[PDB]
């Protein structure tokens, strides 16, 4: 019955830490990466059109970036998505499919389908358990992309150069450049690769995603399965102010849902 309101106007922010190619280095002598180092992954999230009495649609926009760094630099990723998905169910109606930023009302202590807008398709978000987050009892789901149920790497997905975002899918250079073993002057052509796994913490009751955990990881290698070069390697969790937000924004869901269904009862 609830339905997905139209005035969401989110930004939210998860800190952690990166092993990242370093965007200034692309002319130098050697490719350089950076390891060990404070990142910010903010989304901003907001509604646009078309949004009727079925449908929403939300623009999100992703960023990374070093917090060693003043606001003009360390640049490492940036991303838009758009989907428009049911306002009832949170499905999706570039072409998505399942979840994407929000999970059903009254969610079940069962499997999801996921989108993960790299790889292009939905991916199980299978349910972990419960857990209490700042007062609210909240699920858990857990989501792998390209590793296996056991952590391991098994299926990365293979960056097409028509979906490359910010860097090349394919990449040629000196094995000096890159920094790995090679004759003298060899070139070397590596592809780029992604996996990530993510945690979901839920609401069940309006389906707010209240906190997060991703660990994304994008690489260059000639073998899928064995990795030659780090692009972006990361580790973020939503922020404190950022959790806060997001179960207060779910309580007055919820506040609001209860108000609605009282009213339909007696």
């Amino acid at each position: 019955i609830a339905k997905i309101p139209l005035d969401i106007d989110t930004s939210l922010v998860s800190d952690g830490t990166a092993t990242a190619f370093d965007p200034d280095s692309l002319v130098a002598e050697r490719f350089k990466i950076d390891r060990d180092v404070p990142v910010a992954l903010q989304q901003q999230m907001s509604v646009e059109a078309p949004s009727n009495a079925d449908v929403v649609t939300f623009q999100v926009g992703t960023t990374l970036r070093r917090t060693d760094r003043q606001q003009d630099a360390g640049l490492l990723l940036a991303l838009v998505d758009t989907v428009t998905m049911n306002r009832n169910t949170a499905e999706a109606v570039l072409p998505h499919e399942g979840l994407t930023y929000r999970f059903p009302f009254d969610t079940e202590k069962k499997t999801y389908p996921f989108f993960d807008p790299i790889a292009q398709k939905a991916f199980d978000a299978n349910y972990d358990g419960e857990e209490d987050v700042n007062g609210l009892t909240t699920y858990r789901f857990v989501q792998n992309v390209g590793y296996d149920a056991d952590g391991k790497l098994a299926d990365p997905i293979k960056y097409s150069s028509l979906y490359e975002d910010d860097a090349d899918a394919s990449v040629t250079a000196r094995a000096e450049v890159w920094g790995v073993p090679g004759e003298p002057d060899e070139s070397i052509t590596m592809d780029r690769f992604y996996a990530a796994s993510r945690t979901f913490w839920v609401d069940p009751v309006s389906g707010t995603i209240v906190k997060s955990e991703e660990h994304g990881y994008q690489y260059y290698a000639r073998e899928a399965l064995k990795p030659e070069v780090t692009y972006v390697d990361f580790k973020v969790t939503t922020n404190e102010e950022s959790v806060e937000s997001q179960v207060a924004a779910a309580s007055d869901e919820r506040d609001r849902i209860a108000l609605w269904t009282r009213s339909r009862h007696h």
